[PDB]
């Protein structure tokens, strides 16, 4: 086993998976690791079991279509693993906990947002589509880019947008595009 945290690669009292060499901090994996269970394994390797259970869920989908599912434990499960990849990025501390707006020449967005704010609600069941997990991560990005207008500093919720976008389209296997 890895001898740093999976998420953010440091050590510390850290999990082992059973099923592949992965060892994360415990409030650093999606779920928070579980009491007992022995064999443990890791959502890494719990998303690689749905895959393999159906091949076919790897053809291409329609955005619209995925936004509408249910938050059946399948869709709950990949959520949750769309959000650890957004953290496995260093720049992800910038979008962690709650933000504040006091800038000249800005005003604050009407509905904050950030990624614990997600996660608590994951914890919690609180979405019942994957359209409320999507559209809660797209809007702490956006929020970020009205904020910060023309500083350069708004680029840095470009780049963590792009982390979760690209994950988004590989986790739900949505369909390639040009
Ligand atoms: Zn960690
Ligand atoms: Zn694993
Ligand atoms: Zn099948």
């Amino acid at each position: 086993n890895s001898n740093i945290c999976e998420v953010c690669n440091k050590w510390g009292r850290l999990f082992c998976c059973d099923t592949c060499p992965r060892s994360f901090h415990e409030h650093c994996h999606i779920p928070s690791v579980e009491a007992n269970k022995n064999p443990w394994s890791c959502i890494f390797c719990r998303i690689k079991t749905i895959q393999e259970r159906c091949p076919e869920s790897q053809s291409g989908h329609q955005e619209s279509e995925v936004l509408m599912r249910q938050m059946l434990p399948e869709e709950q499960l990949k959520c949750e693993f769309l959000l650890l990849k957004v953290y496995c990025d260093s720049k992800s501390c910038f979008f962690a906990s709650e933000p504040y707006y006091n800038r000249e020449g800005s005003q604050g967005p009407q509905k904050p947002m950030w990624l614990n704010k997600v996660k608590t609600s994951l914890n919690e069941q609180m979405y019942t589509r994957v359209e409320g997990f999507v559209q809660d991560m797209r809007l702490i990005f956006h929020n970020h880019k009205e904020f910060y207008r023309e500083d350069k500093f708004t680029r840095l919720g470009i780049q963590v947008q792009d982390i979760f976008e690209k994950n988004f389209r590989n986790i739900f296997a949505i369909q390639e595009t040009s």
